[PDB]
């Protein structure tokens, strides 16, 4: 038996395992649903991006009430490195108030100031070449970017020429250059920091930078292709776990730990381990005849993602080359693959279908004329309307406090609620960063191979549609600006210039929004128990000893940004909290 068992070898588990195994007297077992990736081009080479090699299979949503009852495929990782292995490598910190908010929901410690040292420790930033910084308008604040930590990030070493048109158009419609989107604000446009190792121009995922890097260590055990099926207890103490093969062979095995269990199975996996282990809402557990160890009705409640919209265009006069050239021009593709293989230059340094720059905006940057009308509607409506009738009152009090903090962010000029992106090809992306809508993930049985019922409940809160429609309109501004007009863009079916009203435009969005960018979070939320929280400030699950949540299940709510950089830094942080309590080197 081992000092610690970690359930899941994604960003959080692997980061924690690495730091705990720094004390050679400490032994760790990481059990991970997925295999080791085979170093295949679709993982390591940006231009080869093929996320679908390591998607969890047979995961489908309920009909989505907010999105014309559409049923969508659920995307999450099943592989050592979890999401970092298969993600678009977008490496962005939240805004200051994201972390200050978490502290103000009743979590001592938590702030931008307490998270800043861990973001720095987490990483090594490699500067781009000076000719690319100057030509690309790449800027950073060296003072707040790590130089010693394991996660490599940098930028591609190429941009598509059209990314210049987009930058100037974004500038032209109120989205200015951001000095460093990693400094706690990101109001305008910047280069996407990418989680790439610039020595090789290859993905820097948790498996390389928090396992291969330290895999010489005897005390750092990994077991790929196995599920944690249950937590094992002596009374209220978690002592070990049962594990089964992922492929569904008739085999169960108990392993035990001397100190703690850490759950790290992500937003769609950690709640399931708790519910099967009898840590969940009493009503769900009773209905299934699971003995109740800890009545926590917040387990599987409060699911959030960051919805996506793909807006199709045609161009009379698009500049060559662009991202779509890699698909349609076999010659261009081969010349750039040859150029990557030889001298590690060119289009293959960029994640396939993305560009190098991006915009983020606050509510009042998106909608300078109407943001007060949106806030008013939000402040008018009671928090309880967002949740099913019958929702536990502690869960409702928690959402109400999230909702209040999010409404202040709506008022804040320096907090993002949306992302705009153009790949330089036939589509643009608009991300809803801060939805007020709340979903569920609940086990349907006691069979640990069974999919949990996943209900995103995207667009159930009608304030989300007003925010999203503002985001859509600002994107349209960029494409209609002078610097993008010379390319002759026009919205393709089922959008178009012929949709002018909030209702015409959102009717289409309703049909097209993806509930998910696989940023599933918050389904075991770090708030007080009397506000429907599952974990304390030190990430300990309520009413049980020696069990914490490390994965982004613990987040109260979605950042102004994508989760990956906080997943790393949060795990770096929990690592110090555990070493503190049990006295390790
Ligand atoms: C395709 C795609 C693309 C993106 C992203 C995700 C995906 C799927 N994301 C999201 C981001 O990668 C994700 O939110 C983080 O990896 C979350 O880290 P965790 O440690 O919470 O989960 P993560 O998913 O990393 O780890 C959970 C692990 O637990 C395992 N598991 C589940 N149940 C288990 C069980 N019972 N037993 C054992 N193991 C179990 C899974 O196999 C998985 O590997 C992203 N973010 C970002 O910042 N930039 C981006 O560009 C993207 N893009
Ligand atoms: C990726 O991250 C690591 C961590 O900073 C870098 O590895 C260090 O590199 C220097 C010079 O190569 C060595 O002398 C150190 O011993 C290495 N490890 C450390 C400080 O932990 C690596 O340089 C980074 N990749 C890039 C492109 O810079
Ligand atoms: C979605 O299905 C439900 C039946 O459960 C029904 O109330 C509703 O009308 C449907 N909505 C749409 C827009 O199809
Ligand atoms: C860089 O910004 C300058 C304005 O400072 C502008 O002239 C140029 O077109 C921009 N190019 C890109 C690639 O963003
Ligand atoms: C697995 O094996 C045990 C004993 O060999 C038995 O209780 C059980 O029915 C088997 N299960 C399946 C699904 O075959
Ligand atoms: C295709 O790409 C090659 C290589 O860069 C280029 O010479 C050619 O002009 C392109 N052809 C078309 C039709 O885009
Ligand atoms: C800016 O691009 C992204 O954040 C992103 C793009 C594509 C995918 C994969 N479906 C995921 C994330
Ligand atoms: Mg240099
Ligand atoms: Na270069």
């Amino acid at each position: 038996n081992y000092t610690f068992i970690i359930a899941g070898g994604g960003i959080s588990g692997l980061t924690l395992a690495d730091r705990l195994t720094e004390d050679p007297r400490v032994t760790v077992l990481v059990i991970e649903a997925g295999p080791l990736d085979r170093g295949e081009d679709g993982i390591l080479v940006p231009g080869a991006f093929s996320p679908w090699l390591y998607f969890w299979p047979g995961l489908v949503s309920t009909p989505q009430a907010g999105l014309n009852n559409r049923t969508v495929d659920v995307i999450t990782a099943q592989v050592v490195g979890g999401g970092s292995t298969i993600n678009a490598m977008v490496y962005l910190r939240g805004d200051k108030d994201d972390y200050d908010s978490w502290g103000a929901l009743g979590n001592p410690g938590w702030s931008w100031n307490s998270m800043l040292p861990y973001f720095i420790k987490s990483e090594t930033f490699t500067p781009p070449s000076p000719e690319l910084a100057a030509a690309g308008n790449i800027t950073w604040d060296g003072s707040i970017r790590g130089r010693s930590g394991p996660v490599n990030y940098s930028y591609p070493n190429y941009f598509f020429p059209g990314s210049e048109n987009w930058w100037n158009a974004a500038n032209e419609v109120g989205l200015p250059p951001v000095k460093d989107p990693m400094a706690g604000s990101k109001q305008g446009v910047f280069w996407i920091p990418s989680a790439i190792d610039a020595r090789t121009m290859t993905r820097s995922h948790a498996r390389r930078n928090h396992y291969d890097r330290v895999s010489s260590r005897p005390n750092y055990h990994i077991l790929p292709s196995h599920l944690v099926s249950k937590i094992l207890f002596r009374g209220k103490q978690a002592i070990g776990v049962s594990y089964i093969p992922t492929s569904g062979g008739n085999t169960t095995t108990n392993v035990y730990a001397s100190k703690e269990i850490t759950l790290a199975a992500g937003g769609l996996g950690t709640p399931k381990i708790l519910q099967l282990s009898g840590i969940g809402p009493r009503k769900l557990l009773n209905e299934l005849g699971i003995p109740v160890i800890s009545d926590l009705p917040g387990v599987g409640q409060n699911l959030q993602d960051q919805p996506t919209l793909t807006i199709p265009y045609t161009f009379t006069n698009n500049v060559f080359p662009n991202t779509d050239s890699l698909t349609t021009n076999a010659t261009y593709n081969a010349e750039q693959r040859a150029l990557y293989d030889s001298s590690k230059q060119g289009a293959y340094t960029i994640v396939n279908s993305l560009s190098t720059n991006i915009g983020v905006m606050s509510l009042q940057r998106a909608a300078p004329k109407s943001y007060r009308q949106i806030i008013a509607a939000a402040r008018a409506r009671s928090a309880s309307l967002s949740l099913p009738p019958g929702t536990d009152p502690a869960v409702i009090r928690g959402y109400q406090a999230q909702r209040n903090a999010i409404l202040k962010q709506f008022e804040n000029p320096n907090v993002g609620v949306g992302t705009v992106h153009w790949g330089t090809g036939s589509s643009a992306l608009v991300y809803h960063l801060k939805p007020l809508s709340r979903g569920t993930v609940n086990i349907r049985s006691t069979n640990p191979l069974d999919a949990p019922e996943i209900d995103y409940r995207t667009g159930t809160d009608p304030i989300d549609a007003q925010v999203y429609t503002s985001l859509f309109r600002k994107n349209r501004e960029i494409f209609n600006a002078p610097s993008m007009r010379v390319l002759g863009p026009s919205e393709a079916a089922p959008f178009g210039a012929n949709l002018t009203t909030d209702e015409e435009i959102y009717a289409v969005m309703r049909e097209l929004i993806n509930p998910s960018n696989a940023h599933q979070c918050c389904t075991a939320a770090m708030m007080p128990k009397d506000m429907g929280g599952v974990v304390s400030s030190e990430q300990k699950v309520y009413g049980v000893q020696g069990l914490r949540v490390a994965d982004i299940s613990f987040w109260p709510f979605q950042l102004s940004g994508s989760p990956m950089a906080t997943a790393y830094a949060g795990a770096e942080r929990l690592a110090d909290v555990i070493k503190k309590e049990h006295r390790l080197a």
